[PDB]
């Protein structure tokens, strides 16, 4: 089943952040961590067709700011306490399985921990040699 | 050391697609697979300030269908089509290192091979499966 | 597992009115009693975001007066009339699980058989009695 | 008597939340828990006639956010610290007692703890199988 | 649990064509087989109200002729042509369960293998004698 | 030998609804059950060319709600209402035998009892999950 809970944050067993399915409206999977929606880790995704020659995946992720956070509190402005991400993946209809798994892996590679993009993000850095 | 080559696609140890830094103009880092520009996997990233209190990473991925076209015995290296991924990451400036890191990980988790998103993509599926 | 049948009307163990899931289009869950649409108890619910910091459950209930009309010996199943209940629930996103739960209970308490509201309704009365 | 205090939140004896009558203007029963009006659990209801063929019950409920709350404090914005609910029940004049008690029970069933609507609310979930 | 994968083509056990649910937006369920979208079996359906007392199913089937096109030495999975089927079912709201079931079975019988319509279809024939 | 009687509704062995060929004028085959024409199941079909390379089956089904009307003490076998189904199949002329057979089976599978479409129909449902 594609709609199942999964570990969104692998902290090596200890502080793992799992996210669960919560809704399914209009074919928009929604996973929520165990927190108030304002402080939750959140993921949404959908696979619609787009144009007459490609399908498109649309995924969104919300990551909370943690340090200093008052769990379950009402800390405003939300805009200051959360990071947002949007991913649009466009895959033309001619792609066959093996093509798709690569695309799949590429994404995984791009954001893998220890790789430049990942490193950069976490070091508040930009890109440079 | 963020601008450095890395493996985009990890097929164990054989067909690994490594991608290298090729330019960094106007704050746009651009990596490239080892192919003619007409058929290379390509990645670009940029880190800029957004608003007076946010920052934004913008990453784009290009996955080609590598093939050799032949027009009158004149074989040209081209791509049947390409898949595109586009990511916008917005992070508040209040985000401390620890905070940033989680974002970092969350992303990696989200797209990890084996998790739902990865699954779905790799089977051209929706989340109803 | 929220989209599942449940007993709408509990008359001990005899005339229990159970209602089952029948559709879920456009994020509107719709349960139905076991009757022709022309005479079924019906319930619908939807959960959407409202504003940039609230969520809203919208629930509607239809209680029919089940009867068999006869026009020229042509007996059709219809409803003499229907009673309608409509509920709007607005909850802040700051609401943590524990918070949500109370809401949950509060509602159930409010309408419980034996409490004032239940009484009044069940005797077509006001609160002056 | 319909205007009496009742347990709005059944926490199994221990932390039960009782709500008491507080006002009765224009046939609008008002029950308040024991708190500052800003943090109180609150219930209002009235039975007016509507149209020339149905009576209507109008009930409203306010549920406070509790976790993190500073009892009796002044925590703004109230909009962030409270959940609201509105119920409109319309019952045509031809309904006789037994009809009404069903309607009555239906409501109770709809919101009963352990049932989908209830479950959904409290799990911050939507509806799906 | 109606939006689920099922076998569209039953060839005993070998070439069975299974079709899965992929999306359900705007009340349109879409099922696809596991092929490059450019050449996959497709089924869509919707159940909506029509008029004041009817419901209307609208089902559409798409059967592809799977092949691999090649142009200037570039091969692409394409569909040589497709067969299209369109079905409209209209049902009164008075239709109670048993009734619906019958309707349900009629369709089945209609298209059942071995019965005239199927035979005709599968032999490029019309209905003769 | 396609214009022949067949079983429209298979109820094991009891209430089987058999439908027979009654006429075949102007390329329209008509099958009726054994009831007063005012209230009989009906099926019609035609196979004609369409365009320069397509064939088109046009099948229509009629399911009656059998009852006996009575007016001024005069009873007549009438139909309380009917469910209508309309089907259009379009097939390229390149479709060779095997192809056609598949198309043939798809339809069967589509409407097969136990598969989603049938289930939905027979339960006043839509396609959900």
């Amino acid at each position: 089943a594609t709609l199942r809970s999964f570990v969104l944050v692998d902290n090596g067993g200890t502080g793992n952040v799992t996210v669960v399915p919560v809704s399914n409206a209009n074919g928009v999977a929604e996973w929520l961590s165990n927190n108030s929606r304002s402080q939750a880790y959140r993921v949404t995704a959908s696979y619609r067709a787009s144009g007459a020659d490609k399908r498109k995946y649309t995924i969104k992720l919300e990551v909370p700011k943690i340090v200093t956070q008052v769990v379950n509190g009402v800390e405003l402005p939300v805009s200051a306490w959360k990071a947002y991400a949007s991913i649009d993946l466009t895959i033309p209809i001619f792609a066959a399985t093996d093509d798709v798994t690569v695309i799949s892996k590429s994404l995984a590679g791009l954001f893998k921990v220890g790789n430049p993009i990942a490193e950069a993000i976490s070091s508040q850095s930009g890109f440079y040699a």
